[PDB]
DNA sequence: ACCGCTGCAAGGAATAGGATACTTGCGGGCTATATGGCGGCGAATACCC
């Protein structure tokens, strides 16, 4: 459930799945030391169960996705565009 | 040496005719309340925290 599809009670958790091994621990990142696990998003649709083995590189989830010459005069106008593609400000790790 | 008379002006009724006060349209001279276009953008409010 999204934030606004979920009720209050879920609202402080944040969802997520730690890739483990028979040891019940939870398996690293090859190279680095920040445990695996990914951040689940709203509305994403799971269909393997808990617990249940995977290999590299699999669906663990799915989540759904002029020419004119008025083309010249906003390109050279510098136009700000109707949906603006915002970019990555500078370097580092992301969060929310 | 006095008087009634004739006669010569002043005011009434009928016609023609110009002068002149009155009326009018103008010509120039003057003064002094809409309703089928968008797009961009930046400033100025609105808003609900």
């Amino acid at each position: 459930l999204d934030s606004a599809e979920r009720t209050a009670g879920g609202k402080d958790l944040r969802p997520a799945l730690k890739i483990v091994d028979a040891q019940g621990n939870d398996v690293l990142i090859p190279g680095t030391d920040m445990p695996a696990q990914y951040f689940l998003p709203g509305k994403a649709i799971v269909q393997l169960e808990d617990g249940v083995q995977i290999s590299s590189g699999d669906t663990l989830a799915r989540i759904p996705q002029t020419g004119g010459l008025p083309r010249v005069a906003d390109l050279f106008e510098a136009r700000r565009p109707k949906e603006p593609a915002i970019l990555a400000e500078i370097s580092g790790i992301v969060s929310f």
